[PDB]
């Protein structure tokens, strides 16, 4: 049946790493509301790990056996960072490493529970 909501939420929180300098921890516009005018045009759909953990606790991912919806939220976080900060920035480098690690951890979770 469905995944345990707390276990998925714990997976999400484990993706918030000091190795990524916590850049995906919370909504970009929660920490930097002054970016909103430019950010919402470049990135009209936002996500962050605190939001994703709450989605997990409410069952948003529970019936997605492959966790494809969570993978899509991770991909949105990374692609928004690359789009807004630009492809030559250090933020873009962190985004790519973050997404790769997140995919490895999500895949391991699916294999341990499928
Ligand atoms: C939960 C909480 O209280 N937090 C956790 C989050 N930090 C903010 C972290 N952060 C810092 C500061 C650390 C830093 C500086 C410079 C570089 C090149 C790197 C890298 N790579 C990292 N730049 C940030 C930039 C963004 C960001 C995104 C995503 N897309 O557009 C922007 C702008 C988000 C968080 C950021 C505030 C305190």
């Amino acid at each position: 049946g469905p995944y345990n909501e707390a276990d998925v939420a714990a997976l999400v929180r484990s993706l918030d790493r000091a190795e990524d300098h916590h850049i995906f921890a919370v909504d970009v516009l929660e920490t930097y509301p002054y970016l909103a005018e430019s950010y919402t045009k470049v990135c009209p759909r936002r996500c962050d790990l605190a939001t994703a953990a709450q989605k997990a606790l409410e069952g948003a991912y529970s019936y997605d056996l492959r966790l494809e919806g969570l993978k899509a939220d991770i991909a949105l976080m990374a692609s928004n960072c690359i789009a807004y900060n630009g492809p030559t920035s250090a933020y873009a480098e962190t985004a790519a490493k973050f997404e790769r690690h997140a995919l490895e951890q999500i895949d391991a979770f699916v294999l341990e529970h499928n």
